[PDB]
């Protein structure tokens, strides 16, 4: 009568994988570091009447090479892949991440959203577009999110989620 969800939030660093996590699990938001991450890996929640364990793995301090960024990526279902919308080079990094996914799974389908963060910010500097060209070649879906304001918070990870259903479902 629960569902366990293993999601793993990757992405270059500042881009808001932690804010976007914690706002998830704690509803709580600010913009500076926040230390409260250390206190944010699962929350239970109802998703489309299913009471779902989403047990969130946040990927920021680990090198871009590491046995534990290994592990997650191993134990990952399912894998948001953040860049911000002010950071050009966090977008360019994407293809990256991607990769490095698909090579420890073996796999050219595994559940993944493009998240596009600090929609909030004006002065962007990758358009809207550029992410869903992008989103399209690998498949998955994108979606706009603000950690700050909530914007597309519970979309993307929710969107994951039934993205793993399917896969698993068939
Ligand atoms: C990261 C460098 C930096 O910004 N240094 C100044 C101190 N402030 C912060 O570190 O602020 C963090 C977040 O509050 C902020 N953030 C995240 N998501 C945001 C959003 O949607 N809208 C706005 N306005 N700000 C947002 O970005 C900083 C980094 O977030 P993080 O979540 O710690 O980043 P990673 O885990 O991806 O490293």
């Amino acid at each position: 009568h629960m569902t366990e969800y293993k999601l793993v939030v990757v992405g270059a660093g500042c881009v808001g994988k932690s804010a976007l996590t914690i706002q998830l699990i704690q509803n709580h938001f600010v913009d500076e570091y926040d230390p409260t991450i250390e206190d944010s890996y699962r929350k239970q929640v109802v998703i489309d009447g299913e009471t779902s364990l989403l047990d969130i793995l946040d990927t920021a301090g680990q090198e871009e090479y590491s046995a534990m960024r290994d592990q997650y990526m191993r134990t990952g279902e399912g894998f948001l892949l953040v860049f911000a919308i002010n950071n050009t080079k966090s977008f360019e990094d994407i293809h990256h991440y991607r990769e490095q996914i698909k090579r420890v799974k073996d796999s050219e389908d595994v559940p993944m959203v493009l998240v596009g963060n600090k929609s909030d910010l004006p002065s962007r500097t990758v358009d809207t577009k550029q992410a869903q060209d992008l989103a399209r070649s690998y498949g998955i879906p994108f979606i706009e999110t603000s950690a700050k304001t909530r914007q597309g918070v519970d979309d993307a990870f929710y969107t994951l989620v039934r993205e793993i259903r399917k896969h698993k479902e068939k």
